[PDB]
């Protein structure tokens, strides 16, 4: 009768607000904390009335309705949101299509400072709205976070505070855990963007379609059956969560890991360990659960996918079931690739069978299918021991400064904080990846430069200036890391003209933490490409480390910017000598 009602009733007070929170910070990112608190009240207090009479006025209309009709009485709208009061006018849902239309993926606002005095007063003289801060804070950077693992991180949050505010060494305690944290919420914040971003630029069916393979590879001794019923419950829940109705999304979670922990037996022995625990917990652990081991009775394939003689007429009759099965089975014993090459192999058996299909007599053809799999197989693997070599030798700075130039040379015209925010994000990658059992490499790797070259994506469809990106981040979510990988130095591209100021340091950058010196000359270094583009590797790396040497060492002079004045413009000019 009444949806508000009904999502109050099934979430409580507690997470309806926390949700509704989120909810708003992420649709109007820019107003102050204090708004979307005084909005969530109201809309709480709403449901209040509602959940004690259902026949109440306006208790019927839809959460959307009421959420959008809410935001819409924002105080200094079209002067905040220029965009978005147009937005205003639209019933639903082409209203909220509207709003979801106009989120930022690089608002670039502040970075999240722990200040860890200020902040254990601040949360001593109002928890509650010191939590509530959080969970503003991160929804309004990352505005297709999932929301209820907002939930959970923002209890994380807590004990890191509960702990640490009374001890005796407080950032001791505090900003490992807080940094830690900081992690956690990018590399979620990246997943969930991903699936966003699958439902916008390919649809459902490429959402079920990876959810099937990495839902096989984890959970192996699970029939087909559970695996379909998990995978449309879960691709429900993120439609849900990507399209803004969090709190349907966050209830619909809580019913699909119920379900799973009912059926935990016929799904994974790993699922244990999670099904013991509150709620939110449950439902991090199952979404972050390893793989099970592989049933000893797998079945093998060949007779069923190569060698059968109807195979044409069942694919012919269902097509989708046919494929989903074989990228079931052929996922389930497969945890050592990565889901993308999963995919890029079910899409060649798809491929080899309307080839086949449609030749005289497909059997023949159809019996050599596996074996069209092998190079797909050795190229991802061959590039994964090549940098991870490459990662060993160098080092995480070198790396990342190896990929920088990568990507520049392949997109020169994407703005310099994105190829550095970008190459060291790459180079991330080997610093997780490289280091584990090396069966494991492939999948984390792959894995993850999904979500590395899907935050270039979305960045690029903010900002397009180059029609490789857009290619690449358009033709094919399977194939996105090879055609990445495939480019090279665009020609087209016309040398960036000279000045000199972009290569000029002075004494303030003496003063920055490590990570942000290398920000600032991993930014000269793409600004050495845009300029050189045919400089090989081993030049810029030379004329990099003249540079760290010289920032080195003017920062440990006596008259730091004397040192930086008179040095300074004779290695900016023979650097540029040393290149192409
Ligand atoms: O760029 C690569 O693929 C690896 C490579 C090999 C030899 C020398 C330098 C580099 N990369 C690289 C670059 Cl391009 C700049 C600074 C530091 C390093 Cl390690
Ligand atoms: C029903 O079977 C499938 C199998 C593989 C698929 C792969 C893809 C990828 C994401 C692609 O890049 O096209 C999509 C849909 C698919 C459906
Ligand atoms: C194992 O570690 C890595 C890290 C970064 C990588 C980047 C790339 C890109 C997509 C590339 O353009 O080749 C490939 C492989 C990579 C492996």
């Amino acid at each position: 009768k009444s949806e508000i009602a009904h999502r109050f009733n099934d979430l409580g007070e507690k997470h309806f607000k926390g949700l509704v929170l989120v909810a708003f910070s992420q649709y109007l990112q820019q107003c102050p904390f204090e708004d979307h608190v005084k909005l969530v009240n109201e809309v709480t207090e709403f449901a209040k009335k509602c959940a004690a009479d259902e026949s109440a006025e306006n208790c019927d209309k839809s959460l959307h309705t009421l959420f959008g009709d809410k935001l819409c009485t924002v105080a200094t709208l079209r002067a905040t949101y220029g965009e978005l009061a147009d937005c205003c006018e639209k019933q639903e849902p082409e209203r909220n299509e509207c709003f979801l239309t106009h989120k930022d993926d690089h608002p670039n606002l502040p970075k999240l400072k722990p200040e860890p005095d200020a902040q254990c007063a601040a949360f001593q003289e109002d928890p509650d709205k010191f939590l509530g801060k959080y969970l503003y804070e991160v929804a309004r950077r990352h505005p297709y976070f999932y929301g209820p693992e907002l939930l959970f991180h923002a209890e994380e949050y807590k004990a890191d505070f509960t702990e640490c505010c009374p001890a005796d060494d407080k950032a001791g305690c505090l900003i490992p855990k807080l940094d830690a944290l900081k992690e956690r919420i990018l590399l979620s914040s990246a997943k969930e963007r991903l699936k966003c971003s699958s439902f916008q630029n390919f649809g459902e069916r490429a959402v079920k379609a990876w959810s099937v393979a990495r839902l096989s590879q984890k959970f192996p001794k699970a029939d087909f059956a559970e695996v379909s019923k998990i995978v449309t419950d879960l691709t429900k829940v993120h439609k849900e969560c990507c399209h803004g109705d969090l709190l349907e999304c966050a209830d619909d979670r809580a019913d699909l890991a119920k379900y799973i922990c009912e059926h935990q037996d016929s799904i994974s022995g790993k699922l244990k360990a999670c099904c013991d625990k509150p709620l939110l917990q449950k439902s991090h652990c199952i979404a972050e659960v390893k793989e099970d081991d592989l049933p000893s009775d797998l079945p093998a394939l060949a007779a069923d996918f190569a060698e059968d003689k109807e195979i044409c007429k069942h694919y012919k009759d269902a097509k989708d079931v046919f494929l989903g099965t074989f990228l079931y089975e052929y996922s389930r014993r497969h945890p050592d690739y990565s889901v993308s090459l999963l995919l890029r192999i079910a899409k060649t058996y798809e491929a080899t069978l309307e080839k086949c299909c449609a030749e005289a007599d497909p059997p023949a053809c159809y019996a050599t299918v596996f074996d069209q799999f092998t190079p797909l197989v050795e190229e991802p693997k061959s590039l994964v021991k090549k940098n991870c070599d490459l990662f060993e030798e160098v080092g995480e700075y070198d790396f990342q400064n190896a990929l920088i130039v990568r990507y520049t040379k392949k997109a020169p015209q994407v703005s310099t904080p994105t190829l550095v925010e970008i190459g060291r994000t790459l180079g991330k990658v080997g610093s997780r990846c490289c280091k584990l059992p090396e069966s494991e490499r492939l999948p984390c790797s792959e894995n993850h430069l999904a979500l590395a070259l899907n935050r270039l994506c979305v960045l690029h469809e903010k900002t397009p200036v180059s029609e490789k990106i857009t290619k690449c981040c358009t033709d094919s979510l399977a194939e996105r890391r090879p055609c990445f990988s495939a480019l090279e130095l665009d020609e087209g591209y016309v040398p960036k003209e000279f000045k000199a100021e972009t290569f000029t340091f002075h004494a303030d950058i003496c003063t920055l933490p490590e990570d942000e010196k290398q920000i600032k000359k991993q930014s000269a270094l793409a600004e050495l490409v845009k300029h050189k583009p045919k400089a090989t590797k081993e030049q810029l790396k030379t004329v990099l480390g003249n540079f760290s040497a010289f920032v080195a060492k003017c920062c440990g002079a006596e008259d730091k910017e004397a040192c930086f004045a008179e040095e300074g413009p004779k290695l900016v000019a023979s650097s540029q000598l040393a290149l192409a």
